[PDB]
């Protein structure tokens, strides 16, 4: 059978918490008023919930609201634990109130507003040392998540929300974070294709915070490189196929062999033997401006098969990349 393993930080944190901290299922909601919250307009709808600009009319304030569709309601007390459990850290989205929709008679979660700015201009206009900046506020909420006992895994664009005029971001979409209890086995199916770790896409159940550290080095290499996304795989057999191009098959197969995985048969025919690329490959002339040689050490420490391997958030914002930071 495959050979265990636990995360090499935080293994403790839900052992020494209470039960109530941990164990979402006996956590009580208490219920707020859906009538103190107005809708405005839909923001948008994704398989989980259908989100809505709304103000809150007793003290005036914008907010979020989050209706839950039935697969997303069945969790709620999950994503509410971990939301009221982080509530308050650094750059995490601040949950407001819990409300039953008239309409849906399913929860919604009210948020704190974020004025997010536009997504593609902040691709394609942010410089290095923004890039360094929002990193480094990204790390702060990882490094806060993981030390609360809990793993985000969907990091992803999409689901960071800067407010560029301000130079604040917020972590949300907290709907598929999980507790983290070393030796749990987690579902795979979890995280955007193009973002998924290597452990998601060899089946290895037993992952940890690490994920985000994948996850977060895929978002750094597709800024960096002006390559979105970096690894763009057609399906998530050939996602590992994409990944190994870069990183190379020994690697790959040294990961799988720690862990007695074996790989579905199904690659003998894709796979294929590639040599570990140098990172300075994929710079060129129209990326070199977002390069640098701390970039790409930095990049190096979290795109590693093996999860173990790779920088923890308080490693990574220890990083030479981060020097040029304001602090
Ligand atoms: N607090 C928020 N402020 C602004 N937009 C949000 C907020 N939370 C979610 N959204 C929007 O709804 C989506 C949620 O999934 C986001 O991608 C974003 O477009
Ligand atoms: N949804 C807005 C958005 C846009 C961008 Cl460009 C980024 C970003 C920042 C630094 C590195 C990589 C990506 C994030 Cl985190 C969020
Ligand atoms: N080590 C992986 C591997 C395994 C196998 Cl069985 C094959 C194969 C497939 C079809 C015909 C002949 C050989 C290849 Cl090319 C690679
Ligand atoms: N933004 C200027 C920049 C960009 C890059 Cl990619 C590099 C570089 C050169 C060779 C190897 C590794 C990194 C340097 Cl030294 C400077």
């Amino acid at each position: 059978g495959p050979v265990p393993s636990r995360a090499r930080v935080y293994t403790d944190v839900n052992t020494h918490r209470p039960s109530e901290y941990w164990d979402y299922e006996s956590h009580v909601v208490e219920w707020g008023n859906q009538d103190d919250y107005q809708l405005v307009r839909k923001l948008g709808r994704g398989k989980y919930s259908e989100v809505f600009e709304a103000i809150n009319i007793t003290n005036n304030e914008k907010v979020v609201v989050k209706i839950l569709k039935p697969v997303a309601a069945a969790k709620i007390k999950r994503e509410i634990k971990i939301l009221e459990n982080l509530r308050g850290g650094p750059n995490i989205i601040t949950l407001a109130d819990i409300v039953k929709d008239p309409v849906s008679r399913t929860p919604a979660l009210v948020f704190e507003h974020v004025n997010n700015t536009d997504f593609k201009q902040l691709y394609q206009t942010l410089t290095d040392y923004d890039i360094r900046f929002y990193m480094y506020e990204i790390l702060k909420a990882l490094d806060y998540c993981h030390s609360m006992g809990i793993m985000h895994r969907d990091v992803k664009p999409h689901n960071v929300m800067i407010d560029h005029e301000h130079r604040k971001l917020r972590l949300i979409d907290w709907g598929l974070a999980e507790f983290y209890h070393p030796g749990q086995e987690y579902n795979v199916r979890v995280a955007s294709r193009y973002f998924k770790g290597p452990e998601l896409l060899v089946d290895y159940q037993m992952y940890d915070y690490s994920l985000d550290m994948w996850s977060l080095g895929c978002m750094l290499a597709s800024m960096i490189f002006r390559k979105e996304p970096f690894f763009h795989g057609h399906d998530n057999y050939d996602q590992l196929v994409r990944i190994a191009k870069v990183l190379g098959t020994e690697d790959l197969y040294d990961y799988i062999d720690k862990y007695n995985i074996e790989l579905d048969p199904r690659f003998n025919d894709i796979l294929g033997r590639h040599s570990r690329k140098r990172w300075e490959r994929f710079v060129h002339s129209e990326n070199q401006h977002l390069v640098s040689p701390e970039a790409l050490d930095f990049l190096d420490k979290l795109l590693r098969y093996d999860h173990q391997s790779r920088l923890t958030a308080r490693e990574a914002m220890e990083h030479p990349y981060f020097y040029t930071v304001v602090k």
